[PDB]
């Protein structure tokens, strides 16, 4: 299955932010992070990855497809705006093993905030 | 200004959802509460309502317009649902009074898990 | 199966639009008509509707629930910006009779643009 | 600014399907291409694509981002899909001076309808 996220400048869950926040995905899935306004770009929290998974950071403005193949949780951040709390969260699958690391990660104050708020999603 | 509001058996965030499940709005606003999906409908959580503010319940498949006038947050569940933790949260204007009322407010526990993660987004 | 009709202050398409302009449809289909900002409704074109549709005017940014149980062409505008061609059309089922009457029917010169692109999917 | 185009097996406007299906743009502008559905790409529709504009053909299953530079109708096709119709435009600028050339290019029947229902939004 394929899931899209938008990265916007301002949206009902506020200014800066990844929409939907959190996203629940099968290994194997694919998820589209598009930009629906210009300076946004999405990069990975290597402190929230699974095992084995390579970093990623798109350029900034363009559409960055991203295959999940290892389950486990995956955290996102927009680069220039990490510590505007521009952050998002993925699930590969049932019961993730580095959910504690997820909880503990050091960010950004807004980044955490907004990260604590995807973990309730978690299932 | 507008807002609108998915009623969904399933998205991003689970099984019987509001999509966006925060909405952010000023008085005078209204928030479109819209038939996604069949099966759905709002209703008021009478303990997270502003003052003044009368209750509502929709009917099941139909649209309904929420206008907000009075400031606070406003707590909205759907009533076959409620127990499967289909509930939203609008805040209307800075510093609302009821923030407690809405942390404290009893429901069931999927319904307090999912209100949880929506008050997070308190601004 | 339920549908989704935004309408938009200014899209890729334009300004004053229906967003997807064309809907295909089957009889029992829902249609949702939703704002996307401030300022809109949706009405019949009563010139393009099936036999025994009754006309429907929704109320100024409130979400319209439109059940199309008529196979045939509905064609939709806003009241306000109709003449800045804000119309939509709705094919439901195979083979509408009233073609004729869609591509005759008598609007402003924007509306008949937009409507004479729409029913080039017709299928 | 940014833009975004579906690639989509299934839509509104039907099977394999652009949407989006017409765009408008400014010199400068991004245009992100989205696999929303696997099967897709893009690639340019040589007879339909400013002086001065390389041609472009994007993998299959890939987010592909175009930039824009020069004014113009910039028409795109998929590849698998363009006898199934997969077909869109770019319009850049005001005046497009080769709306001649795109009403008059050849491709397969469908893509000729859904490239004539595109051109109707030129502005
Ligand atoms: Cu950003
Ligand atoms: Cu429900
Ligand atoms: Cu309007
Ligand atoms: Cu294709």
């Amino acid at each position: 299955a394929t899931h899209e996220v938008h990265m916007l400048n301002k949206g009902e869950s506020g200014a800066m932010v990844f929409e939907p926040a959190f996203v629940r995905a099968e290994p194997g899935d694919v998820i589209n992070f598009v930009p629906t306004d210009k300076s946004h770009n999405v990069e990975a929290i290597k402190e929230i990855l699974p095992e084995g998974v390579e970093s990623f950071k798109s350029k900034i403005n363009e559409s960055y497809t991203l295959t999940v193949t290892e389950p486990g949780l995956y955290g996102v951040k927009c680069t220039p705006h990490f510590g505007m709390g521009m952050v998002g969260l993925v699930q590969v699958g049932d019961a993730p093993e580095n959910l504690d690391a997820a909880k503990t990660a050091k960010m950004p104050k807004k980044a955490r905030e907004r990260m604590d708020a995807e973990l309730a999603q978690v299932n």
